[PDB]
């Protein structure tokens, strides 16, 4: 059973701006997603100090980068706190409304798209390089869900029947045809070294078989 939702108008407008604006410095999408993963890992680490059972779903706190040239996907996996169904459908987009407005006004005033993370809506920078984004997520207090959107004003949410993840989030970037450089090991290494060198969790870049 698949549920289809409309983005709020302001978020759809943000997504269109990211997709349509000419802006060559697309590589910053990875910094934003890794920063998001680091934030989710910080949250489960903090919560597990006052409740160690919150790590019964997995003790390891890490980030994995998995390219797949056959599927033309780049997957960012973390074992952070995960997201509830309410997070996916309503809470996070509601919060993003204010950051989107502030980001819009900053852009009109001289800012550029690389500053998106200073406004708290860095997830949507995924559409700099992806034609479709799939988010698989598992929070301790909810079931495993799959969120998905190719923009165009709508997204879907369904219960995920695939491999159980334990806890955390996978962001699967279905890359645009002209953005396959982000599947190359040397290119991902360069970007992580440039923009994510001090992330406080191990980042493992998987190799293709
Ligand atoms: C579309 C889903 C529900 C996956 C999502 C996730 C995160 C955010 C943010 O705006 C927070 C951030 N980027 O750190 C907004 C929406």
């Amino acid at each position: 059973e698949v549920e289809t939702f409309a983005f709020q108008a302001e978020i759809a407008q943000l997504m269109s701006l990211i997709i349509n604006t000419f802006y060559s410095n697309k590589e910053i999408f990875l910094r934003e997603l890794i920063s998001n993963s680091s934030d989710a890992l910080d949250k489960i680490r903090y919560e597990s100090l006052t409740d160690p059972s919150k790590l019964d779903s997995g003790k390891e706190l890490h980030i994995n980068l998995i390219p797949n040239k056959q599927d033309r996907t780049l997957t960012i996996v973390d074992t952070g706190i995960g997201m509830t169904k309410a997070d996916l459908i309503n809470n996070l987009g509601t919060i993003a409304k204010s950051g989107t407005k502030a980001f819009m006004e900053a852009l009109q005033a001289g800012a550029d798209i690389s500053m998106i993370g200073q406004f708290g809506v860095g997830f949507y920078s995924a559409y700099l390089v992806a034609e479709k984004v799939t988010v698989i997520t598992k929070h301790n207090d909810d079931e495993q869900y799959a969120w998905e959107s190719s923009a165009g004003g709508s997204f879907t949410v369904r219960t995920d029947t695939g491999e159980p993840m334990g806890r955390g989030t996978k962001v699967i970037l279905h890359l645009k045809e002209d953005q396959t450089e982000y599947l190359e090991e040397r290119r991902i290494k360069e970007i992580v070294k440039k923009h994510s060198q001090f992330i406080g969790y191990p980042i493992t870049l998987f190799v293709e078989k």
